[PDB]
């Protein structure tokens, strides 16, 4: 069930080693981030989402048996993935050239308003966003380069970069803020996310994996 995925011209492998924990993570799903510009659907980035193996049995408790459609429309299901006490990893590969400032401002364009809406915006989050922006401030990402995000089980966000599809053995910096960490993944597969394709892909694959898990345990190690 955990096969590689070909999205646009990129190929996401079945498993990657987390630059933060060095633990293996399986390919949950992949898709593109694009938008209609003057009549043409322009693809900006190609995204892959990886999850920790223990996430399958964890999610199975409440979601085993749900169909792809049921999981795709489920706000609670994806919120459980985003806030789950397990590691998540995101590989964002550029198709179009993007500057670190453009990209970082795009990923965080809604989180502040969202946190204020929920009454959760504190100085900790303000500092986290500032740090996030500083990390990307002077970076440039040509087509083919990648931005890697590792979300720890407790909410720490590790940021790393790559010139291609390779995954570095360690990250660049870590932002210790659960809300910002979750916001990065939410911006992709959440209800207000930018990639319907990635959300659908994750739903489809997890629906199948949760009905297997038991005695197949394909996400072990």
């Amino acid at each position: 069930a955990v096969t590689k995925l070909h999205v646009d011209s990129v190929t996401f492998v079945p498993s990657v080693k987390s630059p933060a924990s060095s633990n293996p993570l399986f390919l949950g799903g992949a898709g593109v981030r694009g938008l209609d510009i003057q009549g043409k659907f322009v693809i900006f980035t190609v995204i892959g989402v990886y999850l920790e193996g223990n996430a399958v049995p964890s999610l199975s408790v409440k979601w085993k048996g749900k169909t792809t459609e049921e999981l795709t429309e489920s706000i609670p299901f994806f919120r459980e993935i985003v806030t789950g006490a397990f590691e998540k990893f995101i590989k964002v590969t550029m198709k179009l050239p993007l500057t670190g400032q453009q990209y970082s401002e795009k990923v965080t364009e809604n989180c502040v308003a969202i946190w204020k809406q929920l009454g959760l915006y504190t100085d900790c989050e303000a500092k986290a966003v500032e740090k996030f922006l500083e990390i990307f401030k002077e970076e440039t990402f040509p087509p083919g380069s990648s931005i890697l995000f590792a979300l720890s089980p407790t909410g720490s966000l590790t940021v790393a970069f790559s010139k291609d599809d390779s995954i570095p053995e360690t990250g660049i910096a870590v932002i210790e803020n659960k809300l910002l960490a979750e916001a990065v993944l939410e911006s992709i597969i959440g209800k207000n996310g930018v990639s319907p394709g990635t959300r659908l892909s994750v739903a489809e694959r997890l629906s199948q994996l949760m009905m297997k898990n038991k005695d197949e345990k394909e996400v072990s190690d």
